[PDB]
DNA sequence: GGCTGCTTCAGTATTTATACTCTCAGTAATAGTGCTGAGCTCTTTA
């Protein structure tokens, strides 16, 4: 899917600026990705 | 620049497998609750 790495950074990013409103969408592009990924495990889809 | 053929779609005729950890929360059942009366307790003296 997704290299894993990037999220760090972005995260980081938003922790950063979190220490100051919203966040960056990447992330959340991300999120849906592997949510939807993970529904097509084995246990589940089924 | 208005102009005809393909086109794509749209309308007819039972019974679903694997958290965890608090941690709280406020609830509904539930025993604590105290009456009413009353029924027996009891004695009285006429």
């Amino acid at each position: 899917y997704v290299n894993n790495k990037e999220l760090l950074q972005a995260i980081i990013d938003w922790k950063t600026e979190l220490a100051n409103v919203r966040q960056n969408d990447t992330i959340g592009l991300a999120i849906m990705l592997i949510a939807e990924g993970l529904s097509k495990r084995f246990n589940f889809s089924g």
